[PDB]
């Protein structure tokens, strides 16, 4: 189920993307409830002002001053994070899943677990049909993989694109974050038709929506923050070598090859959420196991 | 399964939690359920006063007046609430999803279910069982030895702990400084005279009395739960949890031969003892040659 | 499950509760939907008056008066209905998830149940495997009786949750009983707000008026009810000695007169059981007596 | 899990019990949505001007409303909801009180046990082990039912409450239902604030309250008769005694006893369901069986 | 299943009462939300100053709703859906009753176990069979001594079928007298004089077009359903079913022995031939002596 | 089940039906959700006023609605979802029909059981279990085509339904084609109330006008498709003797040259059969010469 592929990276961003669609979500759902442009005529002991309009001269003047005086920000903001963070979403789904791959991890991942809790470890640490099955299967799997191209081009294309995702995102929303005010001035040209050719509009949620941007700014930061950390540790040191020190000092084993390219990679990655299947694929990769067994058999 | 690792405190804390969520998100939808701010200009047998203004006319003043002349605490306390309660949720699961640290916990709560069908433990104070019984040696011989490095499941605790507190502090301190100025009657003050024609208006913020009420609600949780906090906080302090001893086993069986094991293996060993106080005795008729040589006396 | 250890007056009060939050979610829902308090000035061939106020005005009297002039229980009665029914929740539920108190329930459980399955009951009250399982079931009894006997961790706490829920009954009665005669339909409001509508005296009177007098003798009526439930089990608990209990009859229908009395924490929770089925009790003495172990042996041999 | 116990009349109850449930809050929903009743000055061609404003006609209104109606008019749909809440609770105060859930738990546990004993064909025609067993868990069966009619008086103590139940329903809905009128006189002392004192007002669910009080009327009457029946049912025979007449004449086992108190009466139900459970019963009841069995064994 | 048990007049029945159910059902949805009456004054260019307000106009509506539409119009619907509601009962009563069910389940599983009988087959050109055979035969015999004891599936379904004849031809009589009385404008002459000052009015009624149409349409519906009945009601009797006779079977088969059954069973059998005129003969398969006659030339 | 025997000209149907039925359900919930005709009062830079109230206005709206507009305007889409059901009703008849579904079953029950046999592929090249199974399938077939092989009600109830449905098609194209320029936007209302309502010259407007002329083209263009194929399958049975099958093709393509030629009713059937997909003729055919008996009853042995 997938389960096996989830780094702290994963996560933390998946939540990250939860929070953002909630946070959309909120503000585009209490975006139909309350939301008016409430305009009155500017006039360019104390009583009351009679501005002799009807009840529909100001509907009329609502919906014009709704679309003459408001900027493209302040009525869209909650379709661009909702757009945005589903974007996000379908970008951190697309390594692991498209075509020509999903079918391999229905059962690596079986065989894998099928590795892992073989009893016969612990004495080859100190069936012969079994084992030659298995070995071959993990000689053309090894084959398979490493006969593979186009598979760092892509990979490598993602976490950019995050990356040019996130630099695009803050630089829009810091630019033009100003222009979500309170109260805006309307100033169309509508003479014959009303009486009245300038006045004075207030936006209902323009404080909300500021405070909704903050707060949609700090998350999209964080965000951004662990996908440049993602790209320090895929850049600043090689994934395409590993390092057999230990295993010549703890068993003797002096002949482990060090694979390279992409294997190496998948290898790099799956040490991070537990540093003991390596163990087990290895115990499948000593040839002095192979020849004990062989012996055994006669 | 994961019950187990639950000390009272954290059902404590989690059925405060859903209590507050409780009371915010029903604060939040009580919101956009009532009217809001009303306001009149001010002139400042019997007749009315006409006022003579239009219906948009009031719409406009009352929401001028609503952010004009509100404290900013009177409009976004369930929000407040509600973003408080969540990262609290998400500060009493960040120490069982973070990987590193997560596997080990699996390793022992598999190792302590294992532990539970042998009856030479009930004897102590066949051969399949046996052989099982050496198997599980070996287990908890590789954890011990797995578990030697990484000493990071006690000082995050106690971290996460102090977070708790802190946050709590300032929850205390500006729900505790800003609850007075959820007013009913406010006085708006806005220059508004080439439009409406009226310089001074009155105002009546609707839920203003309810508002209040949620506000101590939420502030008698938030403190039990800081004493609950704090509390869990002094228990962590008052002795070392680093370092576990089989002390009562020595002084009720006689097998003083059994090893005290510290650091992070002994934290939580010593945290099961809050739930179930047998655990700790078969995991320590589990950790004594004694037994497997017997067993191996027996099998020849 | 959670239910062999629920004496009748423990299921009926459930109920009761369950009915309480149904009146006061009810009431709650009905409050915000309906309209509210309406009010009119007062100057204190037929015609009309012309009080001359415009269409805001009467809203700005209407949210002035409805909590310048209502007695605050009017108000808020709905709410005080759920708190205190989620406290009643949360007071007749604090013995079972409480850790120190709730995995002795759980081993009580699994060894009565095992107990009434197991075949040598009827086979002791009318070769090797049976044996050896019998053996086990007793050594399993003998540790259990062990670890539990001699303790209060079980018995301490359902009396102070059952004189809780009496003292929750007497203040709410109490203060239930006292407030109920403020709801009134028709009240007056003088305020002084002269400048700003013109009037200073009103006439009020309150849309949900006699239904939360009628919701208010409901809830007197189950609350009655409920405590006289908890008054009950109080003068039950404290009227005799629950935790010394005596496997009297088993020994005159039985004749094996060797089955002692146990005491202390176990002997309430055979009580406790006791309330549902006078039959668990008697086949849990199979396991406790030494002439069943003797006889087992001399099967085994 | 309660099938086995449902008579006929018990399965038609249900079926009022819901209906009177959906009338009920079908008639409630109405009466608290639409208007409640509508009000005029009286002045005891050309029209008429009241003068009065858009307010001040909701308080005369609600006023009226409040101090005028008959109380029978005003909550109708919550009596029904009450009396459908009180006959539904009467329907199962007999399987959840503890001193007869086990009692009946026990019973079908043993009727399923018996549902799939092969033992009942090989009796009728002339597992194992376990079918030995059974005799003497069906023999220490009728040890624990002999204590008293427990399971016996607790149904008869609630159908003459379902009775008196709907004797009064009769009784309050037919005296009290000539007090739903269309066209009621107000009179009240508002005289200061509105101007008016005499006022005229139109019920307008008035001529709907009728024709449910009258289907009301209908089912409750049915119910009354069909509690009636059973009520006749439990009393015209002996329910404390049960004869296996027919059982020892159609196999020839003619030692089978009769059995009185609790079997008596629960034997009298269940065969109301399906009469073949008595005879299937009545094979485990005879020293015949058990001593054909011994004889096999040896 | 129990198709076989149902004529062709059954279903024509069931599905006109579907779309009697349909219809009642649409109109009585629509009655719901659409049905409002207007009235304004009588007075016995530029317009009419009535000077009411806007209660007194529905005071008005109300008040003439129910003085001046006949309850007919009012509750067209509900007429509909009860009589359909009762033609479902009416229905299918005698399928579906605690009793005079088993004598049906009984002759299907007869008819079951009868119709793959090969002796005629094999005849005219292996335990199971002689078994079965003599246990088919002494279960038919039983049967047919039961069922010639009354009445109880005979008297049933004519009492039924006359029952809902009357009920038919009360309802179109009713439907039919009243169909006038839908208009579209009446007059209301109610007398409130002293609150409203005018006492002649006149209003319209919003689906009177509507329900003279969905009237049409149902006595139609009704029509036909009626005379399906009565088509099924001469059935009866015309060609009187009280006897069956083997007739057919004699000549064209050579088997010259079969009895007639009469009473209860003659019905019975007339019914189950109308789905498939085959099973008769099927059925007097199991009336021959043959098989006892070769046991005993057997036993010679 | 029943899908077999449903050529294409029988599914292609049933979409155009449901497609029907939708439209008719839109148009009519369209009718009942939105306004509907708005009339003012005709006078045959200043406004006028008319001075009517606000209850005069909705008397007018509702007077003319239905004494000014043509009844098709007002009742489309009942017409629709009437001609819809009846349509339904009509091509899935003669399944539902009692007295000619039997021979259906038993047709359908018999093809399933012959279809699959392993005597069949034995049979097509050039054990007693399958030979009791074959001879009794031998014997069952055999007086099953004295049941069906007589009469001729399967091929009449399908030429009078197609005949129906292309009757009802011709009458909907004629009035439905011929009424349709009657629905405009404009009208002109003439009522009498002058004593009521002053005024009695007004014009009016319908609201769904255009969109109730756009949905009935597509009406008439769906039932038009629907005419084109109905005539297409009456065409079909009116030029082929269906009342006779002849196995030519079969008896060339196998050598078993003892086939007969089945007609009347049975003949339908195989007719119907092969529009699905033309091999259940050849199973069925080989269980129908006296040649596979006498080789079963050979092999028997």
């Amino acid at each position: 189920a997938f389960r096996v592929l989830k780094p702290w990276w994963d996560v933390f961003t998946d939540y990250l993307s939860v929070a953002m669609l909630m946070i959309g979500v909120f503000g585009c759902t209490l975006q139909v409830m309350q939301d008016k442009i409430i305009c009155l005529p500017k006039r360019v002991e104390m009583k009351g002002l009679k501005t002799d309009l009807d009840l529909q001269q100001y509907s009329f003047i609502n919906q014009m001053c709704y679309e003459r005086a408001l900027h493209w920000y302040a009525k869209y903001f909650p379709y661009l994070v909702l757009i945005h963070t589903l974007v996000f979403m379908l970008c951190s789904n697309f390594w692991f899943k498209f075509p020509g791959s999903s079918s391999k991890i229905e059962h690596f991942i079986s065989i894998l677990g099928k590795c892992f809790d073989s009893p016969w470890t612990t004495r080859a640490l100190s069936e012969g049909e079994q084992a030659k099955a298995l070995f071959e299967k993990v000689k053309k799997f090894r084959l398979h993989v490493e006969e593979g191209d186009i598979l760092y081009a892509m990979y490598v294309r993602q976490t950019v694109l995050k990356v040019i995702k996130f630099l695009i995102i803050i630089a829009y929303n810091s630019a033009l974050v100003s222009k979500v005010q309170f109260t805006v001035d309307c100033n169309v040209d509508i003479q014959d038709m009303t009486g009245y050719k300038n006045f004075s509009c207030n936006h209902t949620m323009a404080h909300l929506f500021s405070k909704l941007s903050f707060c949609y700014l700090c998350f999209v930061s964080i965000y951004g923050l662990t996908c440049l950390y993602t790209l320090y540790w895929l850049f600043y040191r090689s994934l395409r070598e590993y390092s057999f020190e230990y295993v010549r000092q703890e068993t003797g084993i002096d002949d482990i090859p060090d694979v390279k390219n992409d294997f190496a990679f998948m290898l790099h990655m799956i040490d991070q959420y537990d540093p003991l299947y390596s163990k087990r694929f290895a115990v499948f990769l000593s040839e002095v196991s192979e020849n004990k067994l062989k012996q055994l058999n006669l």
